[PDB]
């Protein structure tokens, strides 16, 4: 068992080793155009870059590049995009990426300010008066309502191609208590946000991938699809034991560099999945307890 696992490396404290041979073992494929110099500022870290071969290219003759990856778990039968926070001259091109890639949902588990510093711009409207215009990507963008919980807020936002005028409902997942570098308050708050996402539909296959943000779109968001894709694998066999957490870790890895950014987030990534085990193997009781300790509202 994950459980065994997790107290063998616990009683021998040796997180750090571990998520050190992650590392040691994680996969390395060519970024050649992210680092064109054409492309330097659509990067907003040196360090964090879309592999090529994964990367989500924009439909548009100009220039495809955008720091956004698609990670495809082929056994879980889930994908998502992850990308950074956008920058003050790729909010349209981030938008451009959630309609051709026809998401539903959108996963921040950033905010704007982090640590005195600015993580990611404002993409989206705050108030609905006032929609968001993406001029270079012809969008609109419009806040049609919100869900302010405690330590998360989901909004509907519509997004209208200007072009044709066709119409999308986008779902904005807002993680406000997940610090940077960091993991969640517990795995009760994680698990009620984490099911959240998945009960608005936005993680279904009728739908493109979600699309994952922190402001690199590496730690926050692979701690968020790892915790999601075990609990899908377990959940489709009903085999808790069957799944190892740190092969999936490296499978992720073949599509984006750095996810999971911590040996506290890989911790913390397994108390996610054995907690959530609960409610996979048959106690749907538990996610009652959940958004109950989570203190949601
Ligand atoms: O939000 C996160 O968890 C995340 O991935 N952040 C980061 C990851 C980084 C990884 C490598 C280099 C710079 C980074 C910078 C940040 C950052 O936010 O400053």
């Amino acid at each position: 068992e994950m459980e065994k696992e997790f107290e063998q490396i616990d009683k021998s404290g040796s997180w750090a080793a571990i998520y050190q041979d992650i590392r040691h073992e994680a996969s390395d494929f060519p970024c050649r155009v992210a680092k064109l110099p054409k492309n330097k500022n659509r990067n907003r870290y040196r360090d964090v870059s879309p592999f090529d071969h994964s990367r989500i290219k924009l439909h548009q003759e100009d220039n495809d590049y955008i720091n956004a990856s698609l990670i495809k778990m082929e056994e879980a039968q889930r994908s998502y995009i992850l990308t950074q926070g956008p920058l003050p001259n790729t909010c349209g091109h981030f938008w451009e990426m959630v309609w051709e890639q026809k998401s539903r949902g959108v996963v921040m588990l950033n905010r704007v300010m982090e640590k005195g510093s600015l993580k990611c711009a404002q993409y989206w409207p705050q108030k609905e008066e006032k929609e968001m215009i993406f001029e270079d990507t012809n969008l609109k963008l419009t806040l049609i309502s919100e869900d302010i919980k405690t330590y998360y807020t989901v909004r509907q936002l519509e997004l209208e191609n200007l072009t044709t005028q066709e119409t999308r409902e986008i779902l904005h997942f807002h993680y406000t208590t997940w610090p940077d570098f960091g993991v969640p308050e517990s795995p009760a708050s994680f698990l009620n946000f984490l099911f959240k996402v998945r009960e608005s539909g936005s993680l279904s296959p009728e739908h493109g991938p979600v699309v994952v943000h922190c402001s690199a779109g590496i730690g926050r968001s692979g701690t968020f699809c790892l915790a999601d894709t075990c609990l899908l694998l377990m959940d489709k066999r009903k085999d808790p034991s069957s799944v190892d957490i740190k092969k999936v870790l490296l499978d992720m890895r073949k599509f984006r560099m750095g996810l999971i950014q911590t040996a506290d987030q890989l911790r913390f990534s397994y108390l996610a999945v054995i907690e959530g085990a609960k409610f996979i193997m048959g106690d749907s009781s538990v996610q009652d307890q959940w958004k109950e300790l989570s203190h949601e509202d």
